[PDB]
């Protein structure tokens, strides 16, 4: 996923305090999660592919390869199990965790990277633009 | 250091290996350092600054503020003394030990980064540009 590398700083975000609501993230943690405007950056060394997400207070990265299963503690605490593939030239994340599941959709968009996280009819959209 | 901020790879190199030798790297590390092209990427969040050399094989990262001395150990293993400041728009790094000390310059230029080491008459140029 060599399309998506770079450092990445968020320039837009819908619905995303409703997405937090919706996964069930506490109030305390959906207002500090929601007043931050987090720094992603995507790098790839040979086949591990590393998303970290930096801010002034909250920290968290993950690396993972394509198609293969792995063990991920959120941001907001939750212990899921992840998978990342390749769709349709999109990085498809798909979040597993009490028979709950929500998707998590990066696309580049031109010189945009546009995050679209789903969960039950809630559709939440972050555009980020490269720094 | 807002213009330094980024994802960059490393484009060109010349003089590195004596620049290594000169420092005082061994010559089975500075071999490993050599057979690989680092990834650095450069963020701000708030006051602190952090620098991440990535590699299939060696990776370090240092977190620092403008102005205020650190310790630092580096890739080569070298226990230092470091300050980095930003003179003549450059981000400017000093590192001590044994009473010894080298310079690391770090300046854009145009739409790339230029890495300038200096030590004892020997000058290593790399020049990285935004992945």
């Amino acid at each position: 996923g060599d399309a998506f590398v770079g450092t990445w700083k968020l320039v837009s975000s819908e619905n995303f305090d409703d997405y937090m609501k919706e996964v069930g993230v506490g109030f305390a943690t959906r207002k500090d999660a929601g007043m931050a405007k987090p720094n992603m950056i995507i790098s790839v060394n040979g086949d591990l592919v590393t998303i970290r997400s930096e801010s002034t207070h909250k920290n968290t990265e993950i690396s993972f390869k394509l198609g293969v299963e792995f063990d991920e503690i959120t941001a907001d605490d939750r212990k899921v199990k992840s998978i990342i593939t390749l769709d349709g030239g999109a990085l498809v994340q798909v979040q597993k965790w009490d028979g709950k599941s929500t998707t998590i959709k990066r696309k580049r968009d031109g010189d945009k990277l546009v995050v679209e996280c789903v969960m039950k009819g809630v559709t939440s959209t972050r555009v980020y633009e490269r720094a």
